[PDB]
């Protein structure tokens, strides 16, 4: 049938909301009250690929926008970019593997690693308003660990 999406909110573990940085890029600051309105509202579809218990593949585009979250390789590192699609066409339940992300829940937080890019991870900076980047490990100082909000 029709692939299955939820509207919701991320926030990385120091509670770092995201924010659109131009078209084609998030960043992450502390957002509360008012400015709050400023972060991004995800749809995150269900999709097709190898999935457990606790690993889901999923996609993550913005809330009624052809942008999707994706995983490309940019002067041959894995990087993340938004990428713009045919709005007749999507979302969809077989997207494209550079969509895919794999939502792991760990100790009651969730990752997302990339489909096609195996160890490599969403990830956030603690410097405030710095770009949301793909980063290749889920150890290290930037962080790597999410909580999704439900959005009416």
């Amino acid at each position: 049938a029709p692939v299955r999406s939820l509207n919701c909110t991320l926030r990385d573990s120091q509670q770092k909301s995201l924010v659109m940085s131009g078209p084609y890029e998030l960043k992450a600051l502390h957002l509360q009250g008012q400015d709050m309105e400023q972060q991004v509202v995800f749809s995150m579809s269900f999709v097709q690929g190898e999935e457990s218990n606790d690993k889901i593949p999923v996609a993550l585009g913005l809330k009624e926008k052809n942008l999707y979250l994706s995983c490309v390789l940019k002067d041959d590192k894995p990087t993340l970019q938004l990428e713009s699609v045919d709005p007749k066409n999507y979302p969809k339940k077989k997207m494209e593997k550079r969509f895919v992300f794999n939502k792991i829940e760990i100790n009651n937080k969730l990752e997302f690693e990339s489909a096609q890019f195996p160890n490599w991870y969403i990830s956030t900076s603690q410097a405030e308003n710095m770009p949301v980047f793909l980063g290749g490990t889920k150890g290290g100082q930037d962080i790597t660990d999410f909580t999704m909000q439900f959005v009416s």
